[PDB]
């Protein structure tokens, strides 16, 4: 099966983080340390994505790969290169200081280039072309996901997917070819301004947005479907729950071991005010189905599930007093439910498609009779 | 004087952690990083020792030596090797999935062997033969310990020692040679099934259990003896206090310099629910008398006391809101009492034998007149 | 412009930490890791500076540069070298155990020498001579600082300067050459007892005390001037606020190339008891105006402000429930105010000379319109 | 079987290197890098052992453990601590500048002590007590060695051992307790001047000399026995061949889990002048019959032979123009002969006791018809 | 005493290497690894300095600081950064492709700037201002050097110094204000084109050429003075001997703390053809008087002499077949002569001013009767 690239996932997550529900445009950000995500940020109405990462992490940004969805401003670049970041990737579309307006915006882009030159920071573009079968694979698996299939049991997917394609291309892409060349010249990408490198970057940029609109439509806003109980115990806002579930869906395409991909993400809600664009919520960990590191490949009994990787490679600890949520694309197995409950995760969001089913090596019986953790599943509103 | 080996102490502590007061058998665990204990776990009624370590530590298990008291199951082994552990030692007896019953257990043991070979971490047995004088030295010092000597002032020790020997032999040892050979064949120790490598392992396994029963009897349940106030402020359960004190007694035999060994262990009680087999309690730090690292050797003004090493080489911080207590085998000196009080440790458990004594380079006067820290000492129940 | 030496600042801060408001004398301490300050400690009436560092840091003292204001005692030296400190600088004045009295004091100093020889850590003296222009540069800038200039708007600075010169000479210096030679022979600096290496050390010691009394007088006690609100929300004690502001003033002289030096320090106040000599307050971070690490380069557009450096290279995290204070020598700019507010810093202490100004590349308009953060500025008491 | 310690072997080899045939006494030296010998030196009539190592290695002494047979003088110590050596072990009998005479010698020892104090090099004594069965094991295995058995088939061994004991103890040991007491006071070993540490060190020193005289006598100068060919190509001098064979015989006691021990050493003869005390010859590599660096568990099929270890962990390369010879205690097997011939080793010195024998997992048939390499075997002089 | 800076000495040596006797201009180069010189190169008539370093070192240029005397061309820069060099310092007077002529030269400079921008290696200028007493100190000591004093005992020094000042400033400096201003604009040094940074760089550049002309005149071509034998034996060409002696004379000012600074350099002559600008002659090692590294500090007894540092920190080995010679400013002591003779150095060049003298802790008696090593001393031609 096709496997999503690491730099393509961190780029896709950065674009998705820009769409977190809430002259200078919004910017998402992914902070990656040792090829593991250690933070997902968004630009609040007060601060920037590159400045929130400095507040949240500080000197811990040393030797970190930062993936912005817009080129960071001069103020936001000097602070992160001083922190110690070694790689700053960005989406080659309109930067943070909107060039589609100004003298200040155009002059600021020049300052970034001078700052990029005399500094050792690898401010570059890590965007990569996808595999030919990747876009077909994502569309095929999205229609079979636990969320589209749940609605089917109640044509709509393609209709909703087209709207996301329109919405995510007037936001993450410069439709005009002449406008994009101006931006690429202004942000120090002259070698990418000439064909076929201009068309290669543009095609791949459109290629990744199609994948994002395909994944984002797999957890759709449609006919009042959301995450609700089957009976803290309070549900998240539906916009946040769907956004965090798409993050798990994106991680599900990093799966390497099984033909069916599972991805999980852990989010916790602070009890105090926060400077991030996500609000009180912050990112705890993420993971996907994979073999143990080192190629440790009965074939399913040597895999680390999505929930287990999230609890293993987590940056922030689970605060007992806080409300911490986990978003698993599928029903947690009998192996992961004790770990999720044991780790102190208060709420579980998943798709109750495999619930109650016993297989040869995996079982989904503990999820249904789980006590102590609130389980929200994709379904119609009981009210 | 004989000095306990590092791998022998981590093996003994793992066996002792299995006896923490509270198909698949209980397992103790010692997580060691940079030759320093950074966690003492036990198998809860819900989770496993290997899975609890993943929850408590996560990715911090990287480059860690884990000492189980039973061979971890395939589920627990795949997670810890994924986290990045370095050396998975285990007690070469009945594994976690009990072989003394089943087809599922035998298949699971095979699954570990395939995972052991595919993976990189060294799943080995670090059990070592004891020094010839070690067992005699341990018995000699245990009769002169601050707890047995306190009892005599108010023949019994050997009577209690024999009972522990019987109890710990039917638990940590396979008495039947036929049964043990089946286990060693099943758990991949084929080259330890033939003599003299079969009697060597069996003798050493029995040799360490004799040492454990000797140390465990030095803090005995006898004539309603426990840790009570000499007159939070609430005492720990007597089973927990004695268990944590034997941990300090085990560390006291790593004392390299001074003729009398003192060991200390710090435990803290969380205010929330926990997934560990020890309950709300968790391990903060441990230490013993030793010269400053790097062989920095009066001969007593260059020694780092047991309390000071525990405060120095501690994994978890002392939470001011939590109830944290320290178990020191001997009365804390006038040098360690301010450090224990200053660090925020709420309770002190020790043997008030040296209390009030004024030696040349060491004094025990500040312990008696200590304000702000609850002091529990080995004595009769006042009520 | 003159730039303060890295080891001269850590030496000056250690002397200043000894003056934190509250047989054995007080001792200040600076813990430096990777050339960044990770702790500022004083000596409480119960504990020592070298023992408080062990409590606050523990094993985190590994590979740390410790700058004491007095030579640590044998008890304090053995604990820090056990932790893993590599370099222990000290002020070559009277040590912690006062030699200006005793047989116990003189024997303890000899014990340190054996410990210093036996151990590996570099117990040395890093005091360095100042630049010729440095001493009058500090005096010139101090008279033009935001605090002396504020008073003049309401011939006095030199009277304060002389008083602190007298106060800091009878405290940090041994005026008698006979007494100092005895101390230097006792504390193992026998090669510094002979000229010209005896007058060189004494001259350097006098130059730093002259510089310290110059900086300390820049935030004077003249009249009723203090840090009051420009109408938690409660002000710090005036002695603490002035002391913490002088720390920022000392950091302001590490400014890389900018003509005007700005320094910031962040302090937080815990709600529980503490063992430190500073009380409940602990040190969060420090910084100064400087270009991004790696010598990055309109010239002001590529500089990291004092507040931004403090937020980046901070050891402790900003606890939302605690009281956090930042002391910036100049008025925070429009770049730093969102970061200080975003980071959760509850109170701002700063000057108000530049408030309301609109320069070309910098503005000070958001400070006046700041909501949610208490602002304290150098002014007379409104009451 | 008793396995010789690393620091005991490097100490034993340093003593043996002092006996290389050729006010200030001759000194042997072993240079160890990554626990592998990278040089064997002796004090020439012109230079010192510590100065020859600097010439032969230079900056390569960085992070190396040097094992002298006498405490290096001030000139030798300052040059090797400059190079960057890690540990400088020595035999605590009599330093290079002999104290059994002078004011200059006594003054120099004090200079070494001051140089040790202010430097970070671990100038220590790594001498360790032997295992109880070690001395008996060496004695019994020496009568069954390939060289004593050869003479037997043509009571003498004990007679040769006794005279070696007299010679080696008179040279490597200070017989007078008072005289040795003075030396340990002079060379900064006061803590070893008090019983039982004075008797422990003295007993351990005699234990290693007894072992050395046992190993040295195993390749005895009895009658006209030596290493002769079986009718370059010229034989080494018999004193050199016997000395180098004992080196290969001392390595034989590092054997890992194999009842019969095999050790190898490779020496090459330079075509030009040399500053070493060994003459034109230099040390190429050493190795003992042992398992791979990890574990390899028919059990003989996974053990690395002595010749293979020497060719693997060799410091100097085999120059085709030079005359290089290898000394192996046992006859090279059919597996090692192609490697020795292939590596370019010109001459082989061995014991032809098990030559021509074909065992199950090992054969010795290729040695008899080895073409291109001159084979010298322990035998009586043909003429 | 003033001490020459590291980056300030490697700059001086690079300029001096340009003057090695033999459109595009000759360029000297210093390759520095771990703050130790590992190569001195000059631009041959067929190759460039940056290309000879690649041939001589290859991949060993990784993590090396290269100090060119002219900015390397685009061809030379791309290969050295491909090798993995760390810093490329240069003398900001005129690049390799001379700008004082062309369109090709001006275009080439732009290519270097683009190459430096998108690459990672620090192409910077490490030139530093001299200490105030430095220039006077060198002028005073040079008149008292072994070579000026030798001629004096046979006013001239100042006359030769002025000629070197006239020659070296015409070559290493751009006298015209406008021409140097244009070059700094062309080579991407616009930040140094504005006062006072234009006058600062020009003044410091003049200070070093004055320093170089002062040192280069300390070994003058006055009358028929040269290095001739006191009583291979063949001497070097007088131009080469004087040039190599000035290298030693330059390192004499790197001496840690001695009024009598001593510097040494070792050179060897290959028997075959070479691509370097120095011919078959290549650089072996260099050194100066200094205390042992590691804070080491009868003061002269703990000083590693210039010859000893040269042998310790040599890069190339002393090949017996080649002709290798050492240049020491002072007469080798009785301690360094055995090491120079032992290391295999064939010839010694020195100043026989203090030959035969016997001080307290140093003697110069062994140099007079040194057999086996050819000795050449500064004297009049015996013909
Ligand atoms: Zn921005
Ligand atoms: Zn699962
Ligand atoms: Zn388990
Ligand atoms: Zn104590
Ligand atoms: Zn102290
Ligand atoms: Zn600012
Ligand atoms: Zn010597
Ligand atoms: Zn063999
Ligand atoms: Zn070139
Ligand atoms: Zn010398």
């Amino acid at each position: 099966i096709p496997r999503l690239s690491k730099v393509n996932l961190f780029t896709l997550l950065s674009l998705w983080m820009e769409l977190f529900p809430a002259q200078v445009k919004r910017t998402g950000l992914v902070v990656v340390k040792n090829m593991k995500i250690v933070g997902l940020h968004c630009s609040s109405e007060d601060l920037h994505a590159g400045q929130i990462a400095l507040i949240k992490h500080g000197s811990r940004l040393k030797n970190c790969d930062l993936y912005f969805s817009r080129k960071p401003c001069s103020a936001c670049l000097k602070m992160i290169v001083n922190a110690g970041v070694n790689r700053i990737s960005y989406w080659p579309a309109d930067p943070e200081i909107s060039l589609l307006t100004s003298e200040d915006a155009k002059l600021d882009a020049k300052a970034v280039e001078r700052l990029k030159s005399n500094s050792r920071a690898h401010v570059c573009v890590l965007l990569q072309p996808l595999v030919c079968y990747m876009v077909q694979f994502v569309e095929e698996t999205s229609y079979k996901c636990d969320f589209i299939q749940k609605i089917t049991k109640t044509d709509f997917y393609y209709e909703c997917k087209q709207e996301r394609i329109k919405e995510y291309e007037m936001l993450f892409l410069v439709s005009n070819e002449e406008m994009h060349k101006q931006i690429l010249m202004t942000i120090g990408l002259e070698n990418l301004c000439e064909n076929p490198y201009f068309s290669n970057l543009r095609q791949n940029m459109k290629d990744l947005i199609l994948l994002l609109a395909t994944v984002a439509s797999s957890v759709p806003n449609f006919k009042h479907f959301g995450f609700y109980r089957s009976n803290h115990n309070q549900s998240l806002p539906q916009e946040i729950a769907r956004h965090c579930m798409v993050q798990a869906r994106l991680l599900a395409y990093r799966t390497e071991d099984h033909k069916t991909g599972v991805g999980a993400v852990i989010w916790a809600e602070g009890k105090s005010r926060s400077c991030d664009g996500t609000g009180a919520m912050y990112f705890v960990g993420c993971g996907y189905n994979a073999f143990p590191v080192g190629s440790e490949y009965r074939k399913f009994r040597y895999i680390i599930h999505a929930a287990q990787n999230a609890l293993t490679f987590r940056c922030q600890e689970i605060k007992p007093e806080e409300r911490s949520m986990i978003f698993v694309t599928k029903c947690p197995c009998d192996e992961c439910v004790p770990l999720i409950k044991g780790a102190g995760i208060k709420q579980i969001y998943a798709g109750d498609v495999d619930v109650g089913k016993k297989k040869a090596d995996i079982s989904y019986m503990r999820f249904g009779e789980l006590e102590g953790v609130s389980k929200f599943t994709w379904q119609l509103n009981p009210s």
